[PDB]
């Protein structure tokens, strides 16, 4: 929920310009931690699933001020999609 939650050691990166490759991206994401790989769509090439070695690594990215890939801006996100929302109300009994 709140800041700091182990479970997803990956991040969703997109919004990159034309020319960017998987190898490059990874290298750029190595300044924070060890990247497993970059699964970028080949059919079209719009989004890329950036994987990380350990949970900490992925966390080091979330705790970053601003991200950029050689000037251009990147919409780096903690792979937070299709998030189910609902009024979770409940209280414990003495």
């Amino acid at each position: 929920g709140s800041s700091g939650s182990s479970g997803l050691r990956s991040v969703f990166v997109s919004g990159f310009p034309r020319g960017v490759d998987s190898a490059q991206l990874s290298e750029y994401f190595l300044a924070f931690g060890p990247v497993a790989s970059v699964v970028m769509d080949k059919d079209k090439g719009v989004f890329a699933i950036v994987e990380m070695g350990d949970v900490g690594a992925r966390e080091a990215v979330l705790s970053q001020s601003q991200h950029s890939l050689g000037g251009h801006r990147l919409r780096v996100r903690p792979r937070e999609q299709k998030e189910f929302q609902s009024p979770a109300s409940k209280s414990p009994k003495g």
